[PDB]
């Protein structure tokens, strides 16, 4: 539920393992 990753979303995404893709940052917890 936290912006844990420094990964965002708008061309890709995020299947990273327990960070799901969120937009417009993906998201942990």
């Amino acid at each position: 539920g936290l912006p844990v990753c420094g990964e965002t979303c708008v061309g890709g995404t995020c299947n990273t393992p327990g960070c799901v893709c969120s937009w417009p940052v993906c998201t942990r917890n």
